[PDB]
């Protein structure tokens, strides 16, 4: 039954006309407060300040079931073959990055899904003998890649920064603006400096114009290159050349590029920063949520919750966005990352059979860091004429141990009881006699906390969005795991330069550049 | 005559039934891309590729007209109370962040805008003065503030990063989160470092818990304090102390913090980093877009084309968001402060009459740098199931000198057509038997390009944007200039500081803290 067919949905469609009003006195009782929450794998969820009811509650579970969440989430980590479109061409593939670190936990995984896993461990012990030298070598990594080859290891990177020593200097290199690699080339000693080049197709032209940027300052400083180059790409692939790398590292064509950070694609740059048993930590954390998000009851599940209000919002409710705000200095990459998963995983408007869709999917995902948001965007969450959904992120305790008494209360706590108390705030309102001063409220919003931001939490927070995306697909009934987007835009670069040294952009182009220059 | 009840939006209401067809054959054509750009003031700017014909273009400039907005950019720039709301209590002032840059060109400026213009100079010339000893003497500079005081400063150093020659160390302290200190203390030697606290109000809890979590550090080394810490506040502040900062720079009441990036906000950390000359050119830049902003003609202004397309898409169309995507390394923090600028500013639900307004106003702005855009959301832009209007920036060359010829052409081009190819993408489409594989096109956007990022054109495109979400304001009707949700932030974080050392969250925070805990 698809998605607009189903039972559950039909009942939520009567309940989306007048949902609960989180603004009526007495709405966030003690018992709404604890009943609307979760706190399982190292952290606590609370949904009261989303328009929630237990009648809504209790059909949202019931499309879990109509649509069969559980079930595919399943069949993608056992293998199936999930990234495909029924009638037509498509790439026709196992979605696999769970396997990459299923391995640190004993599973039962067959087939295509058990060689992922003992291929991801083979390609970890491989990576934990090369980070006993390199570690010993190098001070400064640069990784080149972009896409899902930079965005989610650069988002891990900086969330781990605070809690594990280091003395290595990490750089990305991504954007094909040659001014990105002049801003790092400033800064590193090449003699001191490991490149690693991360592209899954080995063919992207921002990475192979980047290397070679890169191997032009080596000869010109007249440095032996090869001795200084990594690569990261998918087996078989161009780039998959000993005799052009120091060492070669490999993912497959099951893990997509925006699920990748916990593949070499992140096991390089994040072991080389962190060590080795950093890494593992990490993995064991996405390991354990892949594990959780198996759970049926949507309210035991937090990947599968979170999913569920996402739908309730964007789809009954109709707010076209949603809003990541962490209370995180470490986090400050982290929503950039999910902007990626999620809006390039369901940024899709035809279903795994071929049909074009009538309702919408994935809502924009922006957002940036607390407190710094409360001086600037949220005005409008506050005022402007628009619901903006918002998912809070909070820790109990800072990474980097540096913090301050003040009347009272540590900084830490103070960071956090401005994120409790704007969630509240951003669902109760207030009202007042002056215009200018009153607040509407019934804006929702949930909190995820931890005790504190970790390896292991990173790698749990991570996997809890993969899936969070991957059951809202699953919900839809669209291909999660392709981008024919992202595909069409690669074909516009190879046009673009062949124009430069047919297409339907071409006498367009022409008359832009003309307009332009 | 308010927003909904002029003439011009009535027929612009009957032509947003069947707007352009950006898709069909031959509609972009070589009159049409020429028709629709403006180069002026160092930029062109092409928006053959908006839904929007001569028609639509015609009853537009019928707006500006009947909602004076001339009339009013001028009353803002001349002096007069644009910060205020009839009926009500409100801050009631005027708004002269353009007065801080004025006086590098002559002008004729009265009252209040001229004492704001020759303060501006004095305060300069203080920093010439200031700036000859402090880079003599200090190799890295710290900024502590958040909001306004950080994000526009932070946009500006790194768009100039790539043109100034600098070995000056610089860092941004903001967020409540003592990760953001320890980070920053992890990296810098105090002895060379200078700290710029600034702050308009002089009593916001970040730069407060901040600055004293950089004083103790400075008294643990057994360092004389007072010498290394300088002040930006407003003038009588409660920071406005000679006693306790070995310099003190003002702002003034009028200065908006999300405007204040031309004012000593941004002037130490610019002028420090890059040197006073550059910050001069980065003033003029801004000074001369404000004397083009009075230019009557909406299709021979660039802030108010562009304001006017923004409210073409935003109230005629009904597109709830905007993407600003910057070409340019450079740029790699602007869009966080447009997001700030924009809706900050025009995130309100009442008219500057008090009353309740029946329309929307300031859209989500979002964005990131291309071409990394092009490999994650853009497959949303391409595929999903929401329009979402495109502002590209570009520039025809880099600012760091280093490139490279690969197949006939080097990476600026390539940079630059990437974002051709694909705003005509975006805006045609292309069909396909495959449904995996079509794009439905009619997405709109434009294109915003000078020869090279630089600190004049920073400046510009600073003031720029400036001047289209005043424009937006204007025609809206609201007041862009106060800020009552942030107010409430800051009272929010006084009360949670007192009930951890009475108001309506108190009850909710204290069961909520018990859940999270
Ligand atoms: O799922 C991720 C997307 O396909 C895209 O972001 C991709 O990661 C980049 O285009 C880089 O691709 P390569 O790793 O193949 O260079
Ligand atoms: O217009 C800007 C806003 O009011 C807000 O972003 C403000 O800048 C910060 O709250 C910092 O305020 P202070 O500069 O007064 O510390």
């Amino acid at each position: 039954k698809g998605f607009l067919d189903c039972e559950s949905l039909v009942a939520l469609q009567e309940m989306a006309l007048h949902p609960i009003d989180l603004t009526a006195s007495g709405c966030l009782s003690e018992e709404r407060i604890q009943k609307n929450s979760l706190s399982v794998e190292g952290f606590t969820y609370s949904y009261a300040t989303e328009r929630v009811d237990d009648r809504c509650l209790e059909a949202l579970q019931g499309l879990t079931e109509e649509r069969e969440l559980i079930k595919q989430m399943e069949c993608m980590q056992q293998g199936a073959i999930m990234n495909r479109i029924e009638g037509f061409q498509s790439e026709s593939r196992p979605v696999l990055h769970t396997a990459t670190r299923a391995w640190v936990r004993d599973q039962d995984l067959h087939e295509e899904a058990a060689a992922i896993a003992r291929h991801s461990k083979e390609e970890a012990l491989r990576l934990a003998e090369f980070l006993y030298i390199a570690r010993a070598k190098f001070s400064t990594l640069v990784q080149i890649g972009i896409g899902g080859s930079e965005l989610g290891p650069k988002a891990m990177y900086f969330a781990m920064q605070g809690s594990c020593p280091s003395d290595k200097r990490i750089f990305f290199v991504s954007n094909i603006d040659p001014d990105n690699a002049a801003e790092v080339l400033r800064e590193i000693d090449l003699e001191q400096t490991l490149v690693v080049v991360v592209s899954k197709s080995g063919t992207t032209l921002e990475p192979a114009a980047n290397e070679e940027l890169f191997r032009q300052a080596y000869q010109n400083k007249g440095l032996s290159i090869a001795e200084h180059f990594v690569a990261v790409t998918s087996q078989g692939s161009p780039m998959d050349d000993k005799s052009r790398y120091l060492e070669v590292f490999h993912l497959w064509d099951s893990i997509g590029g925006r699920f990748s950070a916990t593949s070499m694609v992140g096991g390089v740059v994040l072991g080389f920063a962190f060590g080795y048993e950093a890494f593992i930590e990490f993995l064991q954390g996405a390991a354990a949520i892949d594990a959780h998000a198996l759970t049926p009851k949507m309210r035991e599940n937090l990947p599968l919750l979170s999913a569920m209000l996402g739908v309730w919002n964007r789809n009954l409710l109709g707010y076209p966005t949603t809003a990541v705000i962490p209370y995180s200095t470490g986090l400050k990459y982290f929503t950039a990352h999910l902007q990626q998963c999620g809006m390039e995983s369901n940024g899709k408007s035809i279903s795994r059979e071929g049909k074009e869709i009538s309702f919408r999917t994935s809502p924009i995902i922006w957002g940036d860091v607390g407190t710094n948001c409360q001086h600037s965007f949220f005005q409008s969450l506050h005022q402007g004429t628009d619901i903006v959904p918002v998912e809070f992120i909070g820790f109990l305790h800072n990474q980097r141990g540096l913090d301050c008494v003040l009347s009272g209360s540590s900084s830490s706590q103070k960071l956090f009881a401005n994120l409790v108390a704007q969630s509240l705030a951003l669902a109760q309102g207030r009202d007042n006699a002056n215009p200018n001063k009153r607040f509407k409220g019934n804006s929702p919003s949930s909190i995820l906390v931890a005790q504190q931001l970790s390896p292991r939490i990173a790698g749990s927070l991570l996997a809890f969005y993969e899936h969070k995306f991957a059951f809202q697909g699953f919900c839809w009934g669209i291909n999660s795991f392709d981008q024919e987007g992202v595909s069409l835009g690669k074909e516009l670069a190879t046009q673009i330069i062949g124009i430069m040294s047919e297409f339907p952009e071409a006498r367009g182009v022409l008359r832009l550049f003309n307009v332009l220059t």
